[PDB]
This record gives C-alpha cells, structure tokens and sequence, in this order.
C-alpha cells in the first residue's frame, strides 16, 4: 500500500476515469494544478512513494529528487524519452534507485485534435462563435488592409494543398484525412519519411523551401531533439502564401524563438492554428491569444477520455506489475542494483 | 445599365470576388445588413431593376413586390424551391412580370462546416480557447452537475457511431468524412437514400428510433419540405445518449420549436452543434446561445471563398445571359408573357 501523488490534472479527470479503481490498495492524491520551483514541489510530494506524471507537464531534475528521500517509483504516461534533456532526469533517478515505468500512447487524439484545428482554423470557428456571443452576426473579424481581402470567410479544403512537415504515426495519419477531404498532399522529412510517404503514395515535396511556399494549410509532426530544435526559421514561415494556415500541435520549441510572431506579424502565413507553447501551463496571457489570426487550445492533444483511459490506465498497471516483481516497463533498469553496484 | 443591388452581405464579401467584375457594366450597391420590415425593405431597393438575393436571407413576399414598381429581376443565389413554403413567392413575381433566375449549389461547402462543428464540438474546441483567452488553463468550462463523468474533455471519433439522417449530396460526402475518421456510420432516411447507403457501403438504421439512440454524434442532412419540417420532436432527441452530440447544419424548422432548448436542458442529448436558426439574425439573448453546451455559427455552412466566387458567379452571369435574351435561367418562364395577357 503506496502513498500515490497524481500531478498536474486541470480538469481532475484522472479520479473519473474507470482505470482509477486499479489504485484501490493505495492512497491517492490528485494535484490540479502546477507548481514550479524544486521548493514548493518537494513540500507537496514529500510523503509521497510512486509519482504518476502526465506527459510532459512536471520535469523531474536531480534537484528535485535530492529533496525526495521517500520516493521509489515514477510512472509516466506515455513514452519516457532516452535523449539528452528529456523531462526526466534519467541518471539522476538511477543514482537514488527511482525507478521510471514506461508507459504506451497513441497518435490517434493528437492526429483527430490537429485535424479540429486545421477546420476551426480555416472556417474562422472560434472567431465566428465568440462574435455571435456578442451580439454580432456573422462576424469573424481578420478585417485588416493588412491582410488578404475576404480573409474573414471560410475557406474549402477540397482542392487546396496539405504540407505535412513530419512523417511519423501523427503525420500518417493526418496526411489521410488531407487526402479524404480532396486535399493536395504533400510530405517532408527525414529521408526515411520521405520513403515510407513514397511507399504510402504521398508526394514528396520538392524541397523544404517548397513545402512553405505551396501549402494553403502547413502541418508540423515532429518530435523535438538537437536535430529538430528550431528547424522552422522566420525565413520558412515568411515563405508562406499570405492565405496561408501554419498548424503546430507538435512542440513550440520546433520553431525558432518568437519566429511566429514574427512570421504573423509580418503577413506570412496569414494564421495560425497552436496547441503548445514554450511555457505551460499560460495563466497571464501570452502575445499569441491577444492575435485575432492565431487559434491558440492549451495543449488538449492527448486530453481525450480514450485516451487518459488508456494512458493512466497503463500507468497504473505498471505500478501494479512492478509491486509484484514484473519490471518489463522500467526504462532504467540499472536503478534495480544494490547501492554498492550503483 | 442596370441598378443591380445584392442583399444581406454581412462581412461586404460581394465586392471583393473574383466574379464580381461580370457586373461591370452595371451600377452596384450591396448592403451589408438585414432589414425585414416591407416598408424599410421597400425604401431600400425602390430605384433598382434586379435583386441578387443570398440563399434564403430574405423573403420576398407579395405585399413587399406590390411596393416595388421599378423591379424586373430577381436572381437567386443557389436553387429556388417550388415547395409551398418557399421564401419567394413565385406566383406573385410572375403576376407583376418579375422573372426569377434559379442558380446551382455545390454540397462541399457546407460539408466541410459540419465536418468543423463536429469536431470542435467533440473536442471543445471553442470552449477551451475561450477560457484560455480569460486565463483559465486547460478548462472547456462544461460546469454542470448532471453531465456524464470527464464531459469537459475531448472524444475521439475513430470507434464511435456516427449518425447520418438524410443521403443526400451533403450527408453523402459527411458519411465519407465518418468513414474517414473510423467511424461506424449509421444511415436514416427514405428507401432510395437507405438503397444508395448500403451500395456506398453504410450500415443503416431500421427505425428512426434506433438511428437516435445509437448515434455517438448524429448529423442531420435534409432539405426541407413538407414532410421533414418537424421530423425531430424532443421525444426523438431524449432517446440521444447523455453523452451524444446533435448537429443541425440543414434547416431549423427539421427540428420542433423548443425541442432542442428542452432536450438539453433534460441532458438529452449531452451536446449541439447548430449552424441553422428559426429566425435569423439571431439576438444576443437567444436560449440556445447562452448555453454551454449548444455551439452555435451564424449560418456560415455556404459563406466560404469557393462558394461565394461559384454562386455569384452564376447568379451575376444568369443577369447578362437575360439581357441578351437568353432565359433558360428562368424560374418562372410565364412571367416573360405580356402584361394583358398576364
Ligand atoms: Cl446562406
């Protein structure tokens, strides 16, 4: 019987979730908001034995886990990433015998969110909605002799060209529902993307440089890394048509720093469509909410019921295994040594 | 040279079309608001000899046509119905020698808003970037009390029933989009549209009963007539699961008056999506509007780029074939007979 800490859960969810009866045996406590600073966090989680992180939400530096001598395991939805950074302090846990539990995800509700944003986007939904809220008819703004004439109305996507900058599982299928809707595809990558597009029966694009220059709507699904970091300059997006849609549901840290700004405020492309920023949680604004031309959710890819179903439920069964000596899900499974072989 | 006057362009997209120079030739005013009262109507349009009307924005009856001595044409955006609703009166147009010129839809258009409504209403889209704009981080705000467990999260779609009432052109294409996303679509209608669902591949519903209660989101894709006004009672949208979304992007009148303000006020169905109202424009007050969990457009499922450029097109092009004599436009051919004869 554990003291258990969830962190991290806005909207508490995670109690509702049918998978939450995995923890019966343990005390569970649900944290529904974020705090920052190795301090305050250490105060919170003090007593507390197993950690479940949602995504990437709380970083775990070797700071924190100084202040943490109770703590034996941190299960984390999702993917724990191996690569320099990473949200988690991987040798540091090693160090302190924390063993991390790997969990499993699904490109399914990112791929379906990317996709709400791409048509909320180009029919000017949340500007339309939020006028008529107001009293006004019919009204979406994006008015000004700065931008395109009629840029305030909807626009179709049958016909139009979809670049998809990023050929993983999320830009798979993403690309598919481009090709559903009558859109014209078009792929960029790494040279193994550009293969399995080819095999797909996607086009590849010319260039990166082609890719910017003839997508009405431009996509991002990559994953951030030293190569990654900032591949997407000021000089890509003012590429862009003027008409143009740039969606990233991907990480912020992918374009280069105030590089959309930037890019927006000078007219190319000529909206936005974003779903993650460079800090989170946003809770005293941020350039990009106060632009009538950027469509800005707060990281709501993987917030689906499905999917914290399967995520949290992985999560918690993980603990479940590990408690009875299944450790197939460590992903440092050197923190299992004795302290004098560590 | 004719004065030619468009009604009812909110945004003043008109103008700025492509197609609008067919109309060179001619003097052009278009008004960017409504006005329903006969005799404010009148004072507006009393000097000019066609009327372009947008769908069915404005109605023109035989009281406001009595009024207007100076009117030849009326050209309509879109097809006129012959139904004895009809927001024209054609027997009056031909007894004071008006001719109607009938134009073309196109289903694509208002396809791609459904496909829209749909999934910002699956993922609470406006709602979470609403309450991000007021600082609120990762709030959708569906804060009653009687909704399903996590209502304030996102859905996907991939698994889920989607309901398709009418297989027309436009429940055609948002069957596709179903399928697309690894829906189970479901069909209801009339025979021949249940004949052409299963040819297309579609399981369909053995009752209207069984099409309501099983849907996860149900769309409604009908022309009104005679027998589908009112085809939606409340008693068919309280058989909606608590969790199901409704989406109405057709007519208002399909559904009884006050029958969806009741359903979700008794959490039957969980959500709407409504792009179609029973008097339009709406006020600021309107019940649907102020609720949580109705997303409400302003009948924007026709105003889009393509749309616009290809229904004015055809209406401004059905004027110059007229005046040079060609009339296979006409709806009312009768009209073109002498005025003793009429
Ligand atoms: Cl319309």
């Amino acid at each position: 019987s554990l003291k258990i800490a969830v962190l991290d859960d806005y909207q508490d969810a995670v109690r509702k979730l049918d998978c939450f009866s995995l923890l019966q045996d343990h005390e569970v406590k649900v944290f529904n908001n974020t705090v920052k600073g190795v301090g305050q966090l250490a105060a919170r989680v003090a007593d507390v034995e197993a950690l479940v992180l949602i995504r990437e939400r709380t970083r775990v530096t070797r700071q924190l886990l100084d202040r943490l001598p109770k703590l034996k395991i941190i299960s984390q939805t999702g993917r724990v990433s191996r690569d320099a950074g990473g949200h988690i302090d991987l040798e540091a846990c090693t160090d302190k015998g924390v063993v991390v539990l790997e969990g499993k995800g699904s490109p399914v509700a990112p791929a379906e969110l990317t996709w709400a944003l791409v048509m909320a986007a180009q029919r000017r939904i949340p500007q339309y909605v939020a006028s008529l809220k107001h009293g006004a008819w019919q009204q979406s703004g994006l008015k000004s002799t700065t931008m395109p004439p009629n840029f305030g109305i909807g626009r179709v996507l049958k016909g139009q060209t979809l670049g998809i900058f990023g050929y993983g599982k999320i830009g798979q299928l993403v690309a598919g529902y481009g090709r559903a809707f009558g859109m014209n595809v078009l792929v960029w990558g790494r040279e193994n993307s550009k293969e399995r597009a080819r095999a797909d029966g996607f086009a590849v694009a010319e260039s990166k440089d082609a890719l910017f220059e003839q997508s009405d709507v431009l996509s991002v699904h990559l994953r951030l890394n030293d190569e990654t970091r900032s591949i997407i300059t000021v000089a890509d997006l003012t590429r862009m048509k003027p008409t143009a849609l740039f969606v990233n549901t991907s990480r912020a840290e992918l374009v280069e720093e105030n590089g959309m700004v930037t890019a927006l405020n000078r007219g190319r492309p000529g909206m936005a469509a974003i779903d993650v920023f460079e800090t989170e949680p946003i809770l005293q604004g941020h350039t990009l909410l106060r632009m009538e031309n950027c469509i800005c959710t707060p990281h709501i890819g993987y917030v689906e019921r499905e999917s914290y179903e399967m995520y949290f439920g992985i999560a918690f069964q993980n603990i479940l295994d590990i408690l009875q000596g299944n450790v197939d899900s460590v992903a440092n499974p050197t923190a299992l040594a004795p302290a004098l072989i560590r």
